[PDB]
């Protein structure tokens, strides 16, 4: 009675779903700087995610702004850095400059904030040769005076401070507000929150 | 203009819904054997059920008939053995036996047969001690008669062939028919299934 490849795609549009739920949820803890429900969110996207083998363009778009976020998340966070032996930061900027979306001036601004970041985090932790492998990795005359500073230790050079931590999350924020509003409107938040409204 | 709490009252109905749907799916993949299809469904339920930190009666029921049947799973398969200090089917037993659910001639044959298969599985394994070990955390002259089955590596006994695995698994499998015909209904196979049917 019951036809198994029938039930398989019911599952898949049900995943679908998920995912997108889950993405616009991800998207609002890190807007709201809710670390333990970001965290939360991102293993349950991670574990749906999992349970998908084909995926739209829509839907590596959306997985790849999670893989981004989550990189950027862990921006100032060790087996990363043996499984891809590079920064959070670095494989953000690698996801950045992969996903399927325009390239304007807000995707150069974020981009040029993660490239200096990437940089400014390890020097923030007391890691100073790994600014310079870093540098390395990523990188004139301009390029000549990063590498004085990061060699001088100037943390606090008036350049990271244009270049900052709190920009370059002002900047993603104000990305994540697209999104956030592209998927405000996904079937499982706009039935939830009839739901929350009907009663009442 | 957003309401934090409203939104957070949204992702919680959404994260029982997609709870539910996740059991139904995890019971499916139960009943066709689908080993790998259960063991992505149960990743994905266990993240889920972390994204809830209150649980109604209901919910309680559906993360415990979750948690049975990802140890009756595992029943033939070490941290687990470190961390709970018992084997899988051990485990099930205690949820069996606390579940809030009717005590009824299914549930006492159920409960009869995992208690015989959690020593059966050992000496199928070839670990003899291990199955005195369970006998011992289990548990006339009947006992006695265990005992000696188990001392005389006679795992081929008549008993062991009538509580036997596959008749363990066809009664499990059984009750979560029961089960899957409760939550065939849920918001979101529904939901899901009718865009499956649109398509045709
Ligand atoms: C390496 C895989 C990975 O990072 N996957 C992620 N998916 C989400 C949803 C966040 S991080
Ligand atoms: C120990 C916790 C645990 O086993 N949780 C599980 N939840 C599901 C959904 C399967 S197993």
């Amino acid at each position: 009675e019951e036809d198994a490849g029938l039930v398989a795609e019911a599952e898949a549009v049900a995943a679908g779903w998920m995912l997108d739920f889950l993405c616009l949820s991800l998207c609002r803890a890190f807007r709201d700087g809710r670390s333990e429900d970001f965290r939360r969110t991102r293993n349950s996207a991670e574990a749906i995610i999992h349970g998908l083998s084909s995926l739209t363009a829509c839907q590596l778009r959306t997985i790849y702004i999670c893989q981004f976020l989550t990189r950027i998340a862990a921006g100032k966070t060790a087996q990363f850095e043996n499984d891809e032996r590079i920064t959070p930061l670095e494989s953000a900027l690698m996801i950045w400059g992969s996903i399927e979306k325009e390239h304007d001036k807000l995707h150069e601004e974020i981009q040029n904030l993660i490239k200096i970041q990437a940089i400014a985090v390890c020097m923030e932790n007391g890691n100073f040769k790994e600014a310079e492998e870093v540098f390395e990795r990523i990188f004139m005359p301009f390029k000549s005076k990063l590498l004085m500073i990061i060699s001088q230790k100037d943390t606090f050079h008036s350049f990271f401070q244009h270049f900052s931590y709190n920009h370059m999350m002002e900047k993603i924020k104000s990305y994540v507000n697209y999104v956030l509003s592209e998927k405000s409107s996904t079937f499982l938040m706009k039935a939830a929150a009839k739901v929350v409204e009907s009663k009442r």
